[PDB]
């Protein structure tokens, strides 16, 4: 059985408990922390890409009213976001289970742009979830996985200093 875990919960948790924030600029800014995975079973000589995309988790726009972050009342179907491919794909199995995988070079933005950058809707929450796709074999597979941990709402600027404050101490 393919195993996917989160590699440093505990701090996630942590940003999770506040309401987590991830800035997005027209051209885009690298995610702290860091999506990183755990992945055993594979297997070690068959070849897959590792990708990432954000589902929006509700169809709201979200706003820090007063000290706390309140969901409007007017929803709007939420488009699925583009996906990230690891840069280190297409890989064998191999290279993926010998150290976490890191999606440090994402870029999150909210202006359709050149490539790489992934836009988001912002001030609206977002779920990671990768994709591991078995390639140039046979049978292709997918296996999903979402990571409730890493839930964010996307912000042109922080709104909980409290969130300020975590980012700085631990990057
Ligand atoms: C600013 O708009 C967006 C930017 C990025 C993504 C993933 C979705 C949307 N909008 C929607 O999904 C609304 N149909």
């Amino acid at each position: 059985e393919l195993r996917v875990g989160l590699e440093e919960s505990e701090l996630w948790l942590r940003f999770k408990e506040l309401t987590n924030e991830m800035i997005v600029t027209k051209n885009g800014r690298r995610m702290f922390p860091v999506l990183k995975v755990n992945v055993s079973g594979l297997d070690p000589n068959a070849m897959y890409s590792f990708l990432l995309d954000f589902v929006a988790a509700d169809n709201h726009r979200w706003k820090y009213v007063n000290g706390e972050w309140v969901p409007g009342g007017k929803p709007e179907p939420q488009a699925p976001s583009c996906v990230y491919i690891h840069p280190d794909s297409p890989n064998f199995g191999a290279h993926w289970m010998k150290a976490p995988v890191s999606f440090s070079k994402v870029k999150l933005t909210n202006k359709l742009n050149g490539g790489g950058q992934i836009m988001l809707n912002s001030l609206h929450k977002y779920e990671p979830r990768i994709h591991i796709v078995r390639v140039g074999g046979p049978q292709r597979m997918i296996t999903s996985h979402c990571f409730p941990e890493t839930q964010f709402i996307a912000v042109t600027a922080y709104q909980n200093e409290e969130i300020t404050a975590l980012k700085i101490k631990y990057n």
